[PDB]
Protein backbone atom coordinates (compact mmCIF):
# COMPACT_ATOMS: atom_id res chain seq x y z
CA UNK A 1 0.00 0.00 0.00
CA UNK A 2 0.93 3.44 -1.12
CA UNK A 3 -0.12 6.02 1.18
CA UNK A 4 0.85 8.74 -0.80
CA UNK A 5 -1.14 7.26 -3.79
CA UNK A 6 -3.46 9.66 -5.60
CA UNK A 7 -5.45 6.57 -5.70
CA UNK A 8 -5.44 5.35 -2.30
CA UNK A 9 -5.79 9.47 -1.36
CA UNK A 10 -8.69 9.13 -3.43
CA UNK A 11 -10.50 6.15 -1.27
CA UNK A 12 -9.06 7.73 1.54
CA UNK A 13 -11.22 10.95 1.01
CA UNK A 14 -14.61 8.94 0.95
CA UNK A 15 -13.77 6.42 3.19
CA UNK A 16 -12.65 8.57 6.43
CA UNK A 17 -15.24 11.16 5.36
CA UNK A 18 -17.81 8.54 6.04
CA UNK A 19 -16.11 7.89 8.92
CA UNK A 20 -16.16 11.29 10.26
CA UNK A 21 -19.39 11.51 9.21
CA UNK A 22 -21.19 8.55 10.95
CA UNK A 23 -19.13 10.48 14.35
CA UNK A 24 -21.28 13.42 13.53
CA UNK A 25 -24.68 11.50 12.91
CA UNK A 26 -23.28 9.01 16.11
CA UNK A 27 -23.45 12.71 18.17
CA UNK A 28 -26.33 14.16 16.87
CA UNK A 29 -28.13 10.57 17.38
CA UNK A 30 -27.71 10.30 20.81
CA UNK A 31 -28.78 13.49 21.64
CA UNK A 32 -32.05 12.74 20.31
CA UNK A 33 -31.85 9.76 22.07
CA UNK A 34 -31.78 11.35 25.14
CA UNK A 35 -34.82 13.71 24.51
CA UNK A 36 -36.49 10.33 23.45
CA UNK A 37 -35.13 9.00 26.64
CA UNK A 38 -35.52 11.48 29.58
CA UNK A 39 -34.75 9.24 32.34
CA UNK A 40 -31.37 8.08 30.40
CA UNK A 41 -30.75 12.16 29.36
CA UNK A 42 -27.28 12.27 31.25
CA UNK A 43 -25.83 9.00 30.40
CA UNK A 44 -26.56 9.40 26.74
CA UNK A 45 -25.28 12.87 26.84
CA UNK A 46 -22.07 11.68 27.98
CA UNK A 47 -21.83 9.13 24.80
CA UNK A 48 -22.74 12.05 22.79
CA UNK A 49 -19.40 13.46 24.27
CA UNK A 50 -17.23 10.73 23.29
CA UNK A 51 -18.40 10.36 19.85
CA UNK A 52 -17.78 14.37 18.96
CA UNK A 53 -14.33 13.61 20.67
CA UNK A 54 -13.72 10.64 18.21
CA UNK A 55 -14.84 12.44 15.29
CA UNK A 56 -11.85 15.06 16.22
CA UNK A 57 -9.44 12.13 16.06
CA UNK A 58 -10.81 10.81 12.58
CA UNK A 59 -10.43 14.42 11.35
CA UNK A 60 -6.75 14.87 12.46
CA UNK A 61 -6.07 11.56 10.01
CA UNK A 62 -7.78 12.93 6.88
CA UNK A 63 -5.19 16.06 7.52
CA UNK A 64 -2.34 13.57 8.51
CA UNK A 65 -2.35 12.66 4.81
CA UNK A 66 -2.62 15.70 3.41
CA UNK A 67 -7.10 14.46 2.32
CA UNK A 68 -10.15 16.83 2.56
CA UNK A 69 -12.99 14.83 3.17
CA UNK A 70 -15.56 14.24 1.01
CA UNK A 71 -18.42 14.89 3.28
CA UNK A 72 -21.35 15.05 0.41
CA UNK A 73 -20.26 11.36 -0.54
CA UNK A 74 -20.47 10.62 3.31
CA UNK A 75 -24.00 12.42 3.68
CA UNK A 76 -25.11 10.52 0.69
CA UNK A 77 -23.84 7.15 1.80
CA UNK A 78 -25.59 7.57 5.41
CA UNK A 79 -28.33 9.14 4.21
CA UNK A 80 -31.45 6.34 4.23
CA UNK A 81 -30.24 5.34 7.94
CA UNK A 82 -30.23 9.18 8.47
CA UNK A 83 -33.59 9.62 7.23
CA UNK A 84 -35.29 6.53 8.25
CA UNK A 85 -33.88 7.86 11.95
CA UNK A 86 -35.45 11.02 12.01
CA UNK A 87 -38.62 9.85 10.81
CA UNK A 88 -38.74 7.26 13.54
CA UNK A 89 -37.80 9.95 16.18
CA UNK A 90 -40.52 12.02 15.07
CA UNK A 91 -43.12 9.40 15.69
CA UNK A 92 -41.17 8.41 18.78
CA UNK A 93 -40.39 4.99 18.15
CA UNK A 94 -37.28 5.19 20.05
CA UNK A 95 -37.07 1.17 19.23
CA UNK A 96 -36.21 1.55 15.39
CA UNK A 97 -33.89 4.47 16.34
CA UNK A 98 -32.16 2.24 18.47
CA UNK A 99 -32.00 -0.43 16.11
CA UNK A 100 -30.48 1.91 13.55
CA UNK A 101 -27.71 3.28 15.32
CA UNK A 102 -26.95 0.63 18.08
CA UNK A 103 -27.62 -2.20 16.05
CA UNK A 104 -26.90 -1.04 12.35
CA UNK A 105 -24.27 1.58 12.39
CA UNK A 106 -22.70 0.45 15.55
CA UNK A 107 -21.94 -3.50 13.46
CA UNK A 108 -21.14 -1.84 10.85
CA UNK A 109 -18.52 0.18 12.83
CA UNK A 110 -17.29 -2.92 14.42
CA UNK A 111 -17.33 -4.70 11.25
CA UNK A 112 -15.40 -1.71 9.33
CA UNK A 113 -12.56 -1.38 12.43
CA UNK A 114 -12.55 -4.96 12.11
CA UNK A 115 -11.09 -5.39 8.32
CA UNK A 116 -9.35 -1.99 8.56
CA UNK A 117 -7.27 -2.30 11.05
CA UNK A 118 -4.69 -4.69 9.72
CA UNK A 119 -4.18 -2.58 6.49
CA UNK A 120 -4.28 0.61 8.57
CA UNK A 121 -1.40 3.24 8.28
CA UNK A 122 0.73 4.21 11.29
CA UNK A 123 -0.86 7.37 12.39
CA UNK A 124 -4.20 6.24 11.71
CA UNK A 125 -3.69 2.54 13.21
CA UNK A 126 -2.58 4.62 16.50
CA UNK A 127 -5.86 7.08 16.09
CA UNK A 128 -8.47 4.30 15.72
CA UNK A 129 -6.98 1.80 17.94
CA UNK A 130 -7.11 4.25 20.83
CA UNK A 131 -11.05 5.07 20.02
CA UNK A 132 -11.41 1.37 19.37
CA UNK A 133 -10.19 0.67 22.54
CA UNK A 134 -11.98 3.62 24.59
CA UNK A 135 -15.47 2.72 22.73
CA UNK A 136 -14.91 -1.01 24.15
CA UNK A 137 -14.80 0.18 27.94
CA UNK A 138 -17.99 0.95 27.41
CA UNK A 139 -21.28 -1.47 26.83
CA UNK A 140 -23.50 -0.91 24.08
CA UNK A 141 -26.32 1.68 25.33
CA UNK A 142 -29.38 0.23 23.06
CA UNK A 143 -28.04 -3.55 23.25
CA UNK A 144 -28.62 -3.38 26.82
CA UNK A 145 -31.81 -1.23 26.81
CA UNK A 146 -33.10 -3.33 23.48
CA UNK A 147 -32.38 -7.05 25.64
CA UNK A 148 -34.33 -5.04 28.74
CA UNK A 149 -37.00 -4.28 26.42
CA UNK A 150 -36.69 -7.03 24.18
CA UNK A 151 -40.65 -8.69 24.71
CA UNK A 152 -42.57 -5.63 23.97
CA UNK A 153 -39.76 -4.09 21.18
CA UNK A 154 -40.03 -7.62 19.33
CA UNK A 155 -42.76 -6.19 16.44
CA UNK A 156 -41.11 -2.97 16.14
CA UNK A 157 -37.31 -4.61 16.38
CA UNK A 158 -38.50 -6.62 13.46
CA UNK A 159 -40.03 -3.38 11.07
CA UNK A 160 -37.37 -1.59 11.52
CA UNK A 161 -35.07 -4.56 10.05
CA UNK A 162 -37.45 -5.33 7.34
CA UNK A 163 -36.89 -1.34 6.51
CA UNK A 164 -32.95 -1.08 7.14
CA UNK A 165 -31.44 -4.26 6.66
CA UNK A 166 -31.33 -3.52 3.29
CA UNK A 167 -30.03 -0.21 3.16
CA UNK A 168 -27.15 -2.01 4.32
CA UNK A 169 -25.95 -3.73 1.40
CA UNK A 170 -26.44 -0.96 -0.54
CA UNK A 171 -24.11 1.09 1.55
CA UNK A 172 -21.62 -1.63 0.87
CA UNK A 173 -21.91 -2.02 -2.76
CA UNK A 174 -20.95 1.98 -2.92
CA UNK A 175 -17.78 1.61 -0.81
CA UNK A 176 -16.90 -1.60 -2.84
CA UNK A 177 -13.95 -0.31 -4.95
CA UNK A 178 -12.55 2.15 -2.37
CA UNK A 179 -12.57 -0.59 0.25
CA UNK A 180 -10.61 -2.53 -2.32
CA UNK A 181 -8.13 0.22 -2.75
CA UNK A 182 -7.41 0.52 0.61
CA UNK A 183 -6.89 -3.29 0.84
CA UNK A 184 -10.78 -4.30 2.45
CA UNK A 185 -12.66 -6.74 0.93
CA UNK A 186 -16.59 -6.02 0.77
CA UNK A 187 -17.37 -9.93 1.23
CA UNK A 188 -15.13 -9.55 4.35
CA UNK A 189 -17.02 -6.43 5.20
CA UNK A 190 -20.21 -8.01 4.32
CA UNK A 191 -19.16 -11.60 6.87
CA UNK A 192 -18.07 -10.02 9.47
CA UNK A 193 -21.01 -6.92 9.60
CA UNK A 194 -23.43 -10.19 9.91
CA UNK A 195 -21.48 -12.07 12.57
CA UNK A 196 -21.90 -8.68 14.55
CA UNK A 197 -25.67 -8.18 13.96
CA UNK A 198 -26.64 -12.22 14.22
CA UNK A 199 -24.70 -11.54 17.18
CA UNK A 200 -26.05 -8.30 18.70
CA UNK A 201 -29.73 -9.99 18.00
CA UNK A 202 -29.27 -13.17 19.86
CA UNK A 203 -27.94 -10.95 22.97
CA UNK A 204 -30.85 -9.02 22.61
CA UNK A 205 -33.65 -12.01 22.89
CA UNK A 206 -33.95 -13.65 19.20
CA UNK A 207 -33.89 -17.01 18.20
CA UNK A 208 -31.72 -18.49 15.49
CA UNK A 209 -35.64 -18.58 13.72
CA UNK A 210 -35.93 -14.96 14.03
CA UNK A 211 -32.13 -14.23 13.13
CA UNK A 212 -32.94 -16.47 10.15
CA UNK A 213 -36.05 -14.41 8.92
CA UNK A 214 -34.66 -11.33 9.74
CA UNK A 215 -31.68 -12.09 7.83
CA UNK A 216 -34.21 -13.61 4.67
CA UNK A 217 -35.72 -9.93 5.20
CA UNK A 218 -32.36 -8.32 4.58
CA UNK A 219 -32.59 -9.92 1.20
CA UNK A 220 -35.41 -8.10 -0.46
C1 LIG B 1 -17.32 0.02 4.99
C2 LIG B 1 -17.11 1.50 4.82
C3 LIG B 1 -16.37 2.12 5.99
C4 LIG B 1 -14.99 1.53 6.13
C5 LIG B 1 -14.12 2.50 6.90
C6 LIG B 1 -13.42 1.81 8.06
C7 LIG B 1 -12.02 2.33 8.25
C8 LIG B 1 -11.91 3.38 9.34
C9 LIG B 1 -11.10 4.49 8.73
C10 LIG B 1 -10.99 5.71 9.63
N1 LIG B 1 -9.84 6.49 9.17
C11 LIG B 1 -9.97 6.68 7.71
C12 LIG B 1 -9.71 7.75 9.90
O1 LIG B 1 -8.77 5.90 9.44
C1 LIG C 1 -17.47 3.27 9.30
C2 LIG C 1 -18.93 3.33 9.63
C3 LIG C 1 -19.12 3.62 11.10
C4 LIG C 1 -19.05 5.10 11.37
C5 LIG C 1 -18.47 5.47 12.71
C6 LIG C 1 -19.56 5.74 13.76
C7 LIG C 1 -19.14 5.16 15.09
C8 LIG C 1 -20.18 5.43 16.16
C9 LIG C 1 -20.35 4.23 17.09
C10 LIG C 1 -21.06 4.63 18.39
N1 LIG C 1 -21.73 3.54 19.17
C11 LIG C 1 -22.63 2.68 18.37
C12 LIG C 1 -20.74 2.78 19.94
O1 LIG C 1 -22.41 4.12 20.05
C1 LIG D 1 -14.15 2.54 12.41
C2 LIG D 1 -14.17 3.33 13.68
C3 LIG D 1 -15.34 2.88 14.52
C4 LIG D 1 -15.18 3.03 16.02
C5 LIG D 1 -15.38 1.69 16.75
C6 LIG D 1 -16.83 1.24 16.81
C7 LIG D 1 -17.44 1.27 18.22
C8 LIG D 1 -17.41 -0.07 18.95
C9 LIG D 1 -18.71 -0.30 19.72
C10 LIG D 1 -18.53 -1.13 21.00
N1 LIG D 1 -19.44 -0.75 22.11
C11 LIG D 1 -19.27 0.65 22.57
C12 LIG D 1 -20.85 -0.85 21.77
O1 LIG D 1 -19.19 -1.58 23.05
Amino acid sequence: LDFKSETYKDAYSRINAIVIEGEQEAHENYITLAQLLPESHDELIRLSKMESRHKKGFEACGRNLAVTPDLQFAKEFFSGLHQNFQTAAAEGKVVTCLLIQSLIIECFAIAAYNIYIPVADDFARKITEGVVKEEYSHLNFGEVWLKEHFAESKAELELANRQNLPIVWKMLNQVEGDAHTMAMEKDALVEDFMIQYGEALSNIGFSTRDIMRLSAYGLI
